[PDB]
């Protein structure tokens, strides 16, 4: 894949569509984890969206590898594909306005949603914004924050629980707080450092370049 592509930002701490298996031909789905941010060993964990026990773990969250260059996770519906075709693919995205643009982020997709347009990264980062569905309810009594969109400020993250902090403050510390930035993109092969976090690679990652740092 490449093209041209529209964000959003989110984190609803509900199991990843991609920790299933049988989702596409990958060495092991992306790991889910319990209510306490630890992983679960069984793949097939209901979701605690839907009355369950797995939830998307802290790990799968951004970071900057430097003031020009970030590495996380997203949701997203890639025109012309399907589940079988992203999930655990690897993203360059090149930003192309807001604070961020000229930047760029290589991103995991470990998810979708029927919400999601063509060509739509909804990429990850605690206080991002829930959605329709609340899973950090459950999960811990819920996160601060507009039901989309989430946070305002940095200083909330300060409520945030510990493993997802850091992800919390990534948004206004490498990403500036931009608000639903464009980019262009190019499927790459993934980081190991993103692979080491979800677990996940495509048996297809290798026939897709090295992204251009
Ligand atoms: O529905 C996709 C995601 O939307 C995120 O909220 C958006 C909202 O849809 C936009 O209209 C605008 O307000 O920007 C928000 C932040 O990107 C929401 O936070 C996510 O949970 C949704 O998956
Ligand atoms: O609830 C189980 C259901 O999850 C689906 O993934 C959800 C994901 O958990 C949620 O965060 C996002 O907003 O919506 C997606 C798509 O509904 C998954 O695709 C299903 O296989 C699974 O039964």
């Amino acid at each position: 894949a490449s093209g041209s592509g529209q964000s959003t930002r989110y984190w609803d701490c509900c199991k990843p569509s991609c920790a299933w298996p049988g989702k596409a031909a990958v060495s092991q789905p992306v790991y889910a984890c319990d209510a306490n941010f630890q992983r679960l060993s069984d793949f097939n964990v209901q979701s605690g969206c839907n009355g369950g026990s797995a939830y998307s773990c802290a790990d799968q969250t951004p970071w900057a590898v430097n003031d020009n260059l970030a590495y996380g996770f997203a949701a997203t519906s890639i025109a012309g594909g399907s589940e079988s075709s992203w999930c655990c693919a690897c993203y360059a995205l090149t930003f192309t306005s807001g604070p961020v643009a000229g930047k760029t982020m290589v991103v995991q997709s470990t998810s979708t949603g029927g919400d999601l347009g063509s060509n739509q990264f909804d990429i990850a980062m605690p206080g991002g914004g829930v959605g329709i569905f609340n899973g950090c309810s459950s999960q811990f009594g819920g996160l601060p924050g507009a039901q989309y969109g989430g946070i305002s400020s940095r200083d909330q993250c300060d409520s945030f629980p510990a493993p997802l902090k850091p992800g919390c403050q990534w948004r206004f510390d490498w990403f500036q707080n931009a608000d639903n930035p464009t980019f262009t993109f190019q499927q790459v092969q993934c980081p190991a450092e993103i692979v080491a976090r979800s677990g996940c690679k495509r048996n297809d990652d290798s026939s897709f370049p090295v992204f251009t740092p």
